[PDB]
């Protein structure tokens, strides 16, 4: 009698986990990892925002607090903050009471009940006919998490040009055209992830008329709110343009980054409608989703989110600790973009700068990248993407050299 | 306009017990009891916030080496190894001989979706959606619809509660087992249970077990209330011991929501055993594709709590002490009650308040004798007679025996 499990195999390898591991065994005293998942400082390290650890001494001091079930949506203040965060205290949806938030597990929860909802009760019943168009490329998990609530038909839109080294307008603009009406499609608020490029505010503009005229559903990914350009009205514009446009839509806010509270799983699903009750019915539903997956939602880190939003002191002092981590992006991009330049590196190299962001696809295809793991000790994806806070003052003449080889050398 | 694309969006019904509560926080009578809260409750009708737990979060929020990194897909480590251990013994056959997996999960709830979720596309067949899902009769209310969420179009009951005789329909539940086709799912509940709190004695779990490896029956533990039930781990973990020992594979989903407290912190543990080491980490890695897709990995704060008290003895012991002090006040509000009962002489017999154990209780009233105890007593309860016996407390169990004495007699 064979075990029950025996046939069960293997699971396909993940490519960053295997990168890391490869990293952490290689004995070269000149090695670098740009393919961490997270932010990291000038020595390499992580970072606990100064914020958060006053807030969690807080938390941990206050006899008050009990242990017992949150709503099944969560923790009402951290709702109502993080999609205030998101839409803008002068929002007229908010005004209008068209909005809805579902506390989940970090941005990954939130695109998770988000897609259980639409491929239930969006475009009919149960239709998991409906197309879900992900970027070319995107987050890796973007079209597992769709596959996962039962939708069958996932395509991309064109997105990242190799040639130009940005943003492909026309195929986008195209791809959305032929997609077939009430099409769910899933944007990158801001940085986009992997390539960090962005539509410019003008062309948002364009891609939401293609939308709107194909009656085109948009599932926002807001994973990067003021950690990817240090303004937080600024990373909204998309979000808050589409308000304005009248689009009803979901938007999955992560706080994982901005927060740098990764392992505490701080999620929101924002969910905005044309009409306040039926927007109650939506979320009546996301309980029955929320009630089969986890029950209802950890308290701790959105209770540090939730108070640091509601605390005007803490509120500004968060937004200096993430105009710090901004800032280090930027100058890590400005840095890279001098060096390679001072080396005449062929090619351009503003792509470096336009991006915004932690991750950035350097435009190296995979022979440049398999010299660069190879034969110098640089770790990143077969993609060109990299982490730009992997970049520290101390490795960037080394990275910006390899880099420049990579591309003389090999075609 | 065109209509909201969410204009036939019905309203989803509430469960039973947000009404409940609701009523029950309406109503101005002064005598009110509120005998259906979902947790524990001290005397005073409060939370408790286990002091173990106190102690543990000062010693976290000081620990200036912890970081917000992302956990591993599975989970914390040194949480997964503790869980598992604290339900198979420290000494258990499985552990040595490298059988064991755990997943770190959102609460029981988290531990039983993913579960779940593998065995609809890996057991008994790829993309098996019709093997049988057993659950007792009654049960938890969300067993039903996390195991049809996976996609399980076949769920069934098995006999359990005997309303006549106010316990276990041992043969009923037997013969259920013998008719279900081979490689069945049966969802047991590993000590209290839910929300009847009559469990099958050892002996009753030997006969279940038989009917199970006959028919090759998988059992897929619930243990929610490990150490909360009787205040002693090992007994409470019997059943569970019991089923590796005798060869079974089987999942096990554990929860750590009731027995520290920890209900808002979502700490649970899917323990998964094998017959062999390898199989196990396959299962495993398909676990991480689950939770990557799921909610990504885990979150740190409940999961550094419980493995900071499993790992330590001077916490350990803590911990259970007061464990043992909550399981001791509802073992004590059930003897009150029985007792008051007894000595009003109220029909029926009563011993099944004090044969159930962990916090809820079948009381064995009828949907008349309920709604006598609602409307006319304004002491709140299911239709189905379940009360949460740590509702009770000193200053109002006189008035609830009383009452029950009123309904019991009144009503037939
Ligand atoms: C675009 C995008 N979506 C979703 C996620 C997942 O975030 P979380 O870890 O909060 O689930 C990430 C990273 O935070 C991301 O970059
Ligand atoms: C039998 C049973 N299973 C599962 C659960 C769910 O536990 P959790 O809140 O940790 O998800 C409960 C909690 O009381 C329960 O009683």
């Amino acid at each position: 009698p064979p075990s029950v499990f025996a046939e069960v195999p293997q699971a396909q390898r993940v490519l960053v986990f295997k990168l890391t591991a490869d990293f952490r065994e290689d004995p070269d005293p000149r090695k670098v990892n740009l393919g961490v998942g997270a932010y990291r400082t000038d020595d390499c390290h992580p970072w606990v925002l100064p914020v958060v650890k006053k807030v969690e001494q807080k938390i941990a001091n206050d006899n008050s607090l009990n242990h017992e079930y949150l709503p099944i949506l969560g923790l009402a203040e951290f709702r109502s903050c993080a999609s205030r965060l998101a839409l803008g205290d002068d929002s007229p949806a908010l005004k209008e009471k068209r909005v809805g938030g579902v506390q989940s597990l970090g941005g990954t929860g939130a695109l998770r009940i988000g897609a259980d909802f639409l491929a239930r009760w969006y475009n009919g019943t149960n239709n998991k006919n409906t197309p879900v168009y992900v970027s070319s490329p995107t987050w890796e998990n973007h079209n597992a998490v769709f596959s996962a609530a039962g939708f069958k038909d996932i395509r991309s839109y064109r997105y990242w040009d190799a040639e130009k080294r940005g943003l492909d307008l026309q195929g986008f603009l195209n791809d959305l055209e032929n997609a077939p009406e009430f099409s769910i499609v899933v944007l990158h608020a801001c940085a986009h992830n992997p390539t960090g490029i962005d539509p410019t505010p003008e062309q948002w503009k364009q891609i939401a008329s293609v939308m709107k005229h194909r009656f085109l559903f948009p599932f926002f990914d807001s994973a990067y709110q003021g950690f990817a350009s240090g303004n937080l009205e600024r990373d909204a514009w998309a979000i808050r343009y589409f308000v304005s446009e009248g689009f009803e839509f979901f938007c999955a806010q992560s706080f994982s980054k901005n927060f740098g509270l990764y392992n505490e799983r701080v999620g929101n699903l924002t969910v905005v409608g044309k009409e306040p009750e039926s927007i109650l019915q939506v979320l009546s539903q996301m309980e029955k989703i929320v009630r089969i997956t986890w029950s209802n939602p950890p308290a701790q880190g959105a209770r540090i989110v939730a108070s640091t939003l509601s605390n005007p002191e803490l509120f500004e002092e968060w937004t200096g600790n993430v105009k710090t981590m901004a800032d280090r992006i930027l100058t890590m991009r400005s840095e890279l973009r001098a060096r390679l330049e001072a080396l005449k590196t062929p090619g351009t190299w503003n792509h470096i700068t336009d991006q915004i962001g932690m991750f950035s696809f350097t435009g190296l295809n995979p022979k440049q990248v398999e010299y660069l793991v190879n034969e110098k000790h640089i770790y990143l994806l077969p993609s060109g993407r990299i982490n730009v806070s992997g970049l520290t003052t101390k490795n960037l003449d080394y990275v910006a050299t390899s880099i420049h080889e990579a591309v003389t050398k090999i075609q």
